[PDB]
């Protein structure tokens, strides 16, 4: 097709830019062979995450799917979680979500779309399980806030994992954030959960929903 | 965490001086809406897409595991590409892998390293379905040829899902391609399969078995 | 080893007994090819399907797991229940859910038991939800109530599934049940969820849950 | 509908009879609180493992899914197999499978039958994994030979994830079992695979093709 013709264009015109260029991000990416942060985002990666943190080249492993889930028995998911947490001995975990994302909108829309429906199922039983919540908030304002909650959600799960938990209790070094950034905007907005052990996780769980749930007078 | 605060920190900065900078990043990147690729790529994202294809911001819809797989039965990677598909109608899947994986390695290793080695056994059976090429590779090379060959089998893995299949058979324009790049200098290179449709999917992939089977005395 | 041997032993004195009773059972269990009701039940398997229903042989298609759960995202039990649909065109998915269930046990507990912990927090999920009801209940009958309500949530999962809506959309005939049997006498017990439709799916889950929650003072 | 009706019928009768009849099934029932063995089969389930078996009521743990397979990556049966294996303590893992199956039929089919058709790609794997000499055979006798192949494959599958491999590590006593047995007789035929170590699964899984390779 000729899209593919121009991205194999558009690469070998980078790869060769850099060759002459002398350019040393090939030797910097070969010196940072272990990543410290595991990123876990939605697959409409709008503002990428290496722009997001600006790390330096391999210092991210990423994992990415539609509206940006941890669901207790997803093994694609999990089996990158492990790998990070007992293999790579990485410390940070962060799940970062985003304003106007289509998994969200999809979830909420009532149509079938088929296969990804039954992934967005989750979604759709985060959405009723806060639905008293979202229904006080104005329909303009649903959206962003499920995503908001659902980042929320995120992070409590991947801290009932058994993966995280026998991180923690064996006294591995091991933190869980949850933050959501504007598509307008680019600064990540921390959620309010952070864990650090299953205590930390169960309190700033219970506040960081709390707090989303003191609606602001723009919400109806 | 002192990395978490100094994470932040870089992106405040960077955020701000693009709002100072009346930048028409967020703006531009609003105008793109749908993404009309699909990249599954390795977790472990040496070097990101974004500058591999150079592409437009928001132009690419993504999905990365251990290993760039797409294993038949997994609901995650299954349900990226049906959205992608079937809701986006996006028209090219590139499955992208890069040399010196350690998904690749890991799968290599006989050490146990736990859940993990379940996910990558997948990896190990194209091993042994490529026993008699690999081994007659020298040590320090087979994981950079079982990488190649990985890909190869996951175009094979994606073009043969009911996802795509019903895709190309409703008529419906949608092309796969399966690359590698060597982290050392960023090219990405073609592995041979690239299919349009059920019949190219067979032919390219039998080539590109075929191809990949040609060992130089380099080994 | 004993156990081993001693089942393989029950196997050959049982068939040959059927050989040399003259027995027709095989044929006619070769005259039920096709089943006509889908059994979704727990892998503790206290009592079998065919003997709390007396079906004649091959008249069931059947799927266990932990807690006899429909999981959103769980490809095997997805791909039975598809197969079973789309395929076999049966109109009858049974789930049944039993007293005394180690997977409910389990959920409720508080030791991790390892990986099936990650399977059992849907069930931990469904706890929460309920919390208020179950609190509010005697101790000693959580369990069983838990048991109960475990069933009409998976029900409703079922219910709510892209292949089930879609066979009740082009206007095939498909009912969903959801029961419990005590494991002390064996009563097969409808929980009230019971769909041949969405509409008929979302209000037998409401009168289902409702009744639930209301509690005779006895905790 | 009807046939619901009629279900419910022959419950009440069935269980009603045992109480007043006073049976003491639930009673023994409950004596055999936990099982000894995991059974994995299809979901065709022809000939009911208990009929197979003709074992003492509730000592089977079970698991049922098309073409009873055991997939790498399938979080539904490897939960089933460490619950088993980690917290009931069962020593013994058999996967049964059965002539005429359902399951291989649609996987050698060329339908597309929808969302079935991956979970039978592994199938299919399977088949090329052995054309050689699944390719000598009519389609007729290919089914038969792949169902009892597929079955050797997949102990070999139970045997290579990382929760049996840790449970043999620990020295914990574990042996798995891959039968078949045909719809006709009933018969449980080993088909050469049987582990109780890491060496030994790749001892007999190699010795069990080899065996079934001769025609
Ligand atoms: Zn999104
Ligand atoms: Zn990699
Ligand atoms: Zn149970
Ligand atoms: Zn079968």
């Amino acid at each position: 097709m000729d899209k593919i013709k121009q991205l194999f264009a558009n690469n070998y015109s980078w790869a060769q830019r850099m060759k002459e260029e002398n350019s040393t991000y090939f030797k910097e990416l070969a010196d940072h062979q272990t990543p410290h942060y595991l990123w876990i985002g939605c697959s409409d990666s709008r503002v990428p995450a290496e722009k997001l943190t600006n790390l330096e080249p391999g210092e991210l492993f990423v994992h990415r799917n539609v509206a940006n889930q941890v669901i207790h028995t997803d093994f694609n998911c999990l089996s990158v979680v492990q790998y990070a947490v007992d293999v790579l001995k990485i410390e940070h975990i962060i799940i970062c979500g985003h304003t106007n994302c289509g998994g969200i909108h999809a979830a909420m829309a009532d149509k079938d779309l088929g296969l990804i429906n039954n992934w967005l199922l989750h979604i759709r039983d985060i959405w009723f399980k806060h639905g008293h919540l979202l229904g006080k908030l104005s329909p303009e304002k649903r959206a962003d806030m499920l995503t908001k909650i659902n980042v929320a959600e995120q992070v409590y799960n991947l801290g009932r994992t058994s993966i995280v938990k026998s991180a923690w209790e064996r006294g591995q070094k091991l933190s869980l954030h949850g933050w959501v950034y504007d598509v307008n905007d680019g600064f990540l907005v921390d959620q309010g959960v952070m864990a650090t052990s299953r205590e930390t996780l169960e309190i700033s769980y219970r506040n960081a929903i709390a707090r989303l749930s003191i609606l602001d007078e723009e919400n109806i």
